[PDB]
């Protein structure tokens, strides 16, 4: 409907896949080559579904913050035949508060879905299902299960993925610049 609605599906449209686990099915943000990231819960494995197609995981990584705290983001590389544009330039390289975001989410349950969660603060922690998690952002939004691995974005920047809510509010894993060096 508007710019920030256009950056959103400029990144939906190349750098997102449906990934299933036994966990469920996510939204799926590919970040360069073949390095994608998805909610540290959805519990990945060996073996992966790509947009329903068997997928082995060449290596997957739970990230924690220095602390030894959880940051709820996964970073996963795929055996696959193709390359993701790399995005790596529109992370952050800072942790920040937002104006004007959007979640956007590509699932079998909700395709096509972009959601204007408007002002984003830097909450920090968070007791996220029982387990003490950090670098949380936070949009007063009541987000739904369906959203997790949901991507957040400003324009022109790609800012965290959605991991949960608490029925008034909604919550992202910061994504910065510095997860993704090589």
């Amino acid at each position: 409907m508007g710019p920030g609605f256009d950056f959103a599906q400029a990144i939906m449209k190349k750098n997102t896949v449906i990934a299933r686990t036994e966990k469920g099915e996510f939204t799926m943000l590919g970040v360069y080559d073949r390095v994608a990231v998805i909610p540290t819960h959805a519990s990945v494995g060996e073996i992966i579904y790509i947009n329903d197609v068997e997928t082995r995981v060449l290596d997957a990584c739970a990230l924690r913050d220095l602390t030894d705290t959880n940051l709820e983001i996964t970073i996963v590389k795929l055996d696959r035949n193709q390359k993701f544009r790399d995005i790596r330039h529109f992370l952050p390289r800072c942790e920040d508060d937002y104006n004007d975001a959007v979640l956007s989410v590509h699932t079998s349950k909700f395709p096509n879905m972009y959601i204007p969660v408007g002002q984003v603060t830097n909450y920090g922690f968070l007791n996220l299902g029982g387990t003490p998690t950090h670098r949380i952002l936070m949009y007063n939004f009541p987000t739904r299960a369906g959203q997790c691995g949901g991507v957040v974005t400003t324009t022109g920047k790609v800012i965290g993925i959605h991991v949960g809510g608490n029925g008034a509010q909604g919550f992202a894993a910061m994504l910065l610049h510095s997860y993704f060096t090589d």
